[PDB]
C-alpha cells in the first residue's frame, strides 16, 4: 500500500530545531518574565494546547509577540520548549516541580502524565 | 540524562499536516503545472533540498507563490507532498519513474534511494 519511513518524523523535528537555532522562518517572540525565546508557531500548536488555542484564533494567529504571565518558570518553559524540538525532556529532582506545573498551564497532558510517573517512580 | 519521547516527532508531523488540511500558517503556494497545493515552508526545508536552497535565501524567503518547472508531474509532487507531511511513500509501478525524476529534482535523496532499492527488488 505505502512504505514507511521510521526515521523520517525525527529527522523533520531536527531539521526545525536547526532552522530555529539559526533564526529560520521564525515568526513569533515569547516573553516569560524577561526571558525571550524564538520559535515557530506552528511547532507551538503541535505540542502545547495553550498556544493552538491561541493560534488557531485569528485575532491572536498574527501576533508576533506572545507574553506568557511573569509567574512562569523561565527554566520551565526552556526546558519544554528544548523537548518540542528535540522529543528529550530533562526532568530531574531538581526542576520536576518547575517543569509539572509549565506543562499544566501550556496545557501538554502527556508531559503532565510523565511528571506524575517520574515523581511516582523517584 | 533526559527522558526520550518515541512517538512525540510522529505526533509533531500528524498535527503538522491537521495544520496543513486546515489551512493554519500555510505560508506558500506551490504552483505545479496547473495544480496549486498550500504548505508550510518549514516543512518543505526539512524534507527537500530544493525548498530548503530556495527558502534559505532571503531574496526567496518571504516568496509567497512557487513556480515549480511545467514538465514536473502534479501527482508526483502530490505523493512527495504527503510523504513530508506523513511518512508514508506511496511508491507503485505505475508512479516510480515520475516519483523518482520529481525527487532528483526536489533534491531528496533518501527517497531517491529508496526508489533505487523499488525497481531493484521489483
Ligand atoms: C508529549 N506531548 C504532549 O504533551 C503534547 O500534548 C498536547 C498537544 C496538543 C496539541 C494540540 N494541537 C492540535 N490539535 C489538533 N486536534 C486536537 C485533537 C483533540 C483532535 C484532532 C482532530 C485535532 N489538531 C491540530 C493541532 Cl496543531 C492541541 C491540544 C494538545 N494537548 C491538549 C496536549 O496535551
Ligand atoms: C526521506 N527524506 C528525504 O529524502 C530528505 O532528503 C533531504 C532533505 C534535505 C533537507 C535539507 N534541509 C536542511 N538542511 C540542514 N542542514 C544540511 C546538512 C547537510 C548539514 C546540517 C548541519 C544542516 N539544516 C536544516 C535544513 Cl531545513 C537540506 C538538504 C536535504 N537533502 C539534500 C535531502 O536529500
Amino acid at each position: 500500500s505505502q512504505i514507511q519511513f521510521t526515521r523520517h518524523a525525527s529527522d523533520v523535528l531536527l531539521n526545525l530545531n536547526r532552522l530555529r537555532s539559526r533564526d529560520i522562518l521564525t515568526d513569533v517572540v515569547i516573553v516569560v518574565s524577561r526571558e525571550q525565546f524564538r520559535a515557530h508557531k506552528t511547532v507551538l500548536m503541535a505540542c502545547s494546547g495553550l498556544f493552538y488555542s491561541i493560534f488557531t484564533d485569528q485575532l491572536k494567529r498574527n501576533l508576533s509577540v506572545i507574553n506568557l504571565d511573569p509567574e512562569i518558570n523561565p527554566e520551565g518553559f526552556n526546558i519544554l520548549l528544548d523537548f518540542m524540538y528535540t522529543s528529550r525532556l530533562n526532568l530531574r529532582e531538581g526542576n520536576i516541580m518547575a517543569v509539572m506545573a509549565t506543562a499544566m498551564y501550556l496545557q501538554m497532558e502527556h508531559v503532565v502524565d510523565t511528571c506524575r510517573k517520574f515523581i511516582k517512580a523517584s
